């Protein structure tokens, strides 16, 4: 669709994929940026019991097996609840398959309420959508400093059914990698159905998700689609850039 | 070396530059992002009263002014983000008499601060002090895009080129931002300019090397030995904080 190739050259979605090469690719990423920094003692991920967290923890986990018989790292999952856990059983589940070396619970809403009790006495009323960027950045928060203070690194769940259209501008998904990028989404359930995930943990944008995968893997969508893709990937474009300069903009 | 080469073309850094010619090609890459996004209604900046936000401050100011006589609504924010009491209190009221920002919001970040602290503490996490000066700089950014939010506005960074080496940046802290208008400039030229401006004086060290010689060699000049290499990984070591996070396609 000629803007179609713009993103589809982008965004790196295989036509298809093989399950356990492919797997095998993500795990060998991760390890060789392991193995090529010497500080790197512990990888922190956020555990939000969806689909993206669940693979990429899976997938850090098993890198952290292999690195360990090669000759010392650890995972540490984060559950982020704001208040009382509500999507608990996902969260659980989530945690029963990945088998993390360590988990961390931080409830975040002490410090949400703060930064919007703050605001809130200098004038500054935030909208719902604001205080859901809040927690989302908070949710950063805790992740840097867990990884700041067991010597590690944050990993990341963005995607490129995601990168194309869904996350908070330095919230929950910056990270220090982004091992799933070029994954779309349907990707993600075939490697995660592929390694035994309970199916419960791989089951608006004005766009279906398989308009997007379709999309992202060069197929022809309905004109109506095609705008409003190429809509939310234009609009988007800030999030995939540090901040315009110069140079850039 | 070639990879000062490598390093001096990547930060961009002039070997001189005209005051007045700089502090207009700044001001008009500043106007003209926010000519091209008309629902930009608000520049947001923290005002720390250090070199940096002092400088992009101003000349975020500045061009505020000549955006409005040419008729374009848009309004400068400047935020004054104290922890407990305000660190440098003469240098942030002084920087925020140099510029005359539109408005001045102030928002105590110490409560959130802690309560992050102490939510980590709960979960058996005792953060250290340059840890906990982390999360001061992260809360700084989240009232920033709280307020750019709020407000209908950008967040305007203060990352420089000097930055690239001293690497006192937090990574997705204070420097994160939806423009960085003053990448390019080192240390100096920083200086340079607010002098220029009218500046009144907003204008130990475990780095191994003197801001200086960063400078120097941001220039493209040639420094010591010792200096080179000593610079060389602090470019290196913090290449991760200039790019987002890596990916298989980005990462060799």
């Amino acid at each position: 669709s000629k803007l179609q190739d713009v993103i589809v050259q982008e965004m790196k979605v295989k036509k298809r994929i093989d399950s356990a090469e492919e797997i095998m690719e993500l795990k060998q990423f991760i390890k060789n940026y392991v193995q090529s920094h010497s500080f790197i003692k512990s990888l922190v991920l956020g555990i939000s019991g969806g689909q993206d967290s669940t693979l990429v923890g899976k997938l850090v986990q098993m890198s952290v097996n292999e690195l360990r018989e090669e000759g010392d790292c650890t995972f540490i999952a984060v559950k982020l609840p704001y208040g009382v856990q509500k999507d608990a059983d996902e969260v659980e589940q989530a945690l029963r398959f990945i088998e993390p070396d360590e988990i961390v619970t931080v409830n975040i809403k002490p410090a949400v309420d703060q930064s919007v009790q703050s605001l809130k006495e200098a004038g500054i009323v935030l909208t719902d959508f604001q205080k859901g960027n809040e927690k989302a950045r908070e949710r950063m928060k805790v992740q840097f400093s867990i990884a700041s203070n067991r010597q590690g690194i944050v990993v990341g769940t963005d995607h490129s059914a995601e990168n194309i259209t869904g996350y908070t501008k330095y919230g929950d998904g910056a990270a220090d990698i982004a091992p799933i990028f070029g994954l779309n989404k349907r990707q993600g359930r075939q490697l995660l159905a592929y390694l035994g995930a309970p199916k419960e943990l791989y089951e608006a944008l004005g766009v279906t998700y398989e308009a997007i995968d379709n999309y992202l893997e060069g197929k022809p969508v309905t004109p109506e689609e095609q705008k409003v893709i190429e809509n939310h990937y234009i609009r988007n474009a800030h999030k995939r850039e540090l901040a315009y300069t110069r140079y850039t903009w």
